[PDB]
């Protein structure tokens, strides 16, 4: 039997798939799992004697993002490596694709927060390599059931482009994406690059936005802005085809927005 269910904070949550918790803690009905630290338990009684142990009420590491009560941390994967394990467990039960859960040191985590008077509840994250050969500047990325689909994802996006952006290089999240995450990817990219194009080549394009090429061509392609010359892909759009694109109501909703002023972060 594997994990099927757990209790994190004030939700229950069914997995999607299987992740690899040791195998007395999955034959249980239900795990526990402490919102802020990530210990995982096997029963609700040591689950409510943690809390009113546990002196976390927020992730580990560095803070380098705060706007109002949205919040950002920065987890190094060797300088606290049970916290991120955990955090890879709880990752796989709704990753397919995740395959690494035990070996976290080759990388830092994004932990997104929501913070009340109570502490800073977490919503999702993503993780990244610290040394990427391919240029990937999203390994895993994860938002919980309940806040899928909300502008959290939208968020952690945009959030690993400004990393990209900081660090002067391009990056692309690491193939494959989720269901989810391919229309998210996909939805926030149209979204920026209509924007740039409403107020420039494709290299322009990919240096504003720290978008890769072949993201923004395949882009431009389902957006049908794109011309082919002589083997070279060409931006064929008029200012109001941009403008009709944008009216539409995939881009009504009021985004989470990263506001690089708040974000404290200088680059490896
Ligand atoms: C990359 C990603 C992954 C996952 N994911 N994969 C497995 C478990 N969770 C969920 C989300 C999400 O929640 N997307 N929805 S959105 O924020 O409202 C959103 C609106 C407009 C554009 C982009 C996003 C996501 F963006
Ligand atoms: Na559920
Ligand atoms: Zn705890």
């Amino acid at each position: 039997k594997y994990v099927d269910k757990i209790h994190i904070g004030n939700y229950e949550i069914d997995a999607w798939y299987f992740s690899p918790f040791p195998e007395d803690y999955g034959k249980q009905p239900k795990l526990w799992l402490c919102e802020y630290c990530l210990k995982y338990m096997k029963y609700e009684k040591s689950y409510r004697f943690h809390l009113g142990q546990c002196q976390w009420r927020q992730p580990p590491g560095k803070e380098i993002y705060r706007k109002s009560n949205i919040s950002v941390h920065e987890v190094d994967g060797k300088d606290h490596k049970i916290y991120c394990q955990n955090l890879c467990l709880l990752a796989k039960l709704f990753l397919d694709h995740k395959t690494l859960y035990f070996d976290v040191e080759p990388f830092v985590f994004y932990i997104l927060t929501e913070v009340d008077r109570q502490g800073a509840h977490i919503v999702g994250y993503f993780s990244k390599e610290k040394e990427s050969p391919d240029g990937n500047n999203v390994s895993c990325i994860m938002i919980l059931p309940p806040y899928q689909r909300r502008g959290y994802g939208r968020f952690l996006i945009a959030f690993s482009y400004e990393l990209s952006k900081l660090e002067s290089t391009v990056g692309s999240p690491e193939k494959p994406l989720s269901d989810l995450g391919k229309l998210s990817y996909r939805s926030y990219w149209s979204s920026v690059l209509l924007e740039n194009l409403r107020d420039l080549s494709i290299k322009d394009l990919s240096q504003m936005t720290s978008i890769t090429q072949n993201d923004i061509i395949s882009t431009l392609q389902s957006l049908n802005m794109v011309k082919y010359w002589k083997g070279q892909h060409v931006i064929c759009v008029t200012p109001k085809l941009v403008e009709e694109h944008l009216k539409s109501a995939q881009y009504k909703k009021p985004p989470i927005t990263v506001d690089s002023v708040c974000l404290k972060w200088a680059p490896p």
